[PDB]
């Protein structure tokens, strides 16, 4: 479904451009600019592991998930794919291991050499 859709049409967002990160927009935003590095972006997500077996959302807390971007904070996936994003904008992400976890993996919620899915919507930035 959503997963399989960005395999086959998603936009390779990574520097090496070894489609390790994906992206489909999924809805547009507004503004004419994306965050740049080292602002505060708010986000809501929906993530899991490629295969459905461990699910998570910001909505289940109840609480945008805020972090400055680009500065190395969360997986890689999200300091590049967030930056690629506008005001208002979902978007969808399937990310490669290499780009999250890696092979060692973060036992229980993440095994080894597990692809991401995230539905990522940016709510907002500033320059803090
Ligand atoms: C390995 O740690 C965790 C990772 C995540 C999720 C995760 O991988 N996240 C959370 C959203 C931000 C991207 C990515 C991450 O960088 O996690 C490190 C965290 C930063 N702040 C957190 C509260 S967890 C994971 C995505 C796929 C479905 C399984 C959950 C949530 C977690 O708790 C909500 C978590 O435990 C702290």
């Amino acid at each position: 479904g959503a997963p399989a859709t960005v395999t086959e049409q998603g936009e390779d967002i990574t520097s090496k451009k070894d489609r390790g990160v994906l992206k489909i927009v999924k809805r547009v935003g507004n503004g004419e600019e994306t965050p740049m590095i080292g602002d505060k972006v708010y986000v809501h997500y929906k993530g899991k592991l490629s295969n459905g077996k461990k699910f998570d959302s910001s909505h289940d807390r109840n609480e945008p998930f805020v972090f400055s971007l680009g500065k190395g904070q969360v997986i890689k996936a999200w300091d590049i794919g967030v930056a690629t994003m506008k005001k208002g904008e979902i978007a969808h992400l399937l990310i490669k291991p290499e780009y999250a976890y890696g092979s060692a993996g973060s036992l229980p919620k993440i095994p080894s050499n597990a692809t991401l899915f995230f539905e990522i919507e940016l709510l907002d930035f500033k320059g803090e």
